[PDB]
């Protein structure tokens, strides 16, 4: 199994497809417009997996699919996968709120908290790749 | 028999007429408006036919008559053919309902699903031509 299969308007890197969507969303609003598409807010897990999202992310900012939820007491990601990989701007992670915090990623890459009100005009879903048989 | 001959106010493509109405409906609203005129919700089964259809498609929507009855579970013409040309827009059809989604028409010609009782400005219906006799 070759998995490098992406559907039109995703853009395959490894075994997963990414989506750069484009218009103003909230964090969840975001959320839900991945989900919509069957796949998630972007979960970033390696250097070369950001160097692809940063050639191709939002000049204005993109929300991604990390949170600091107090319930859990650190970043995870919406698939559940805690941070291993990360690419903090200097000086982040800044709590914006003390109990529930999302996270974007700016023009550079470079990540920040924000409340997850903030309206982005951007936002990354993924998804798994599609696997050729043998 | 050459058949390109189509009733007052249709627009003949090839071998059918089409007729690009105008109008708030929901699907099975503009259903029965085919019905009314002597024709049915269009079906599309060429990329000549679709092309015809993109350039005079609203803006902002329009019905075809492509539906997905979980009766028959997959997507069914109103004349009862099947798909064999599609033109989804990119990551449809996704679902909308449980059970019954209508397909809708873009102004791009692209297609995606709606719930049925969706309420759009525009829907097309289509008819066979009639025929010239051999002279």
């Amino acid at each position: 199994f070759v998995c490098n299969t992406c559907p039109e308007k995703w853009i395959n890197f490894q075994r997963k497809c990414y989506y750069f969507g484009k218009g103003t969303k909230q964090w969840v609003h975001a959320r839900y417009a991945c989900d919509d598409m069957e796949g998630q807010l972007v979960s970033i897990h390696s250097p070369e997996e950001q160097d692809f999202l940063t050639k191709r992310a939002s000049h204005t900012g993109s929300w991604i699919g990390l949170r600091n939820l107090d319930l859990k007491g650190e970043f995870i990601w919406v698939d559940g996968s805690h941070v291993d990989y990360s690419n903090w701007a200097p000086g982040e992670p800044t709590s914006r709120s003390q109990s529930e915090d999302c996270v974007m990623m700016r023009g550079s890459g470079r990540w920040n908290d924000a409340f997850c009100d903030r309206k982005l005009g951007a936002w990354v879903c993924d998804r798994l790749a599609t696997c050729t048989p043998p």
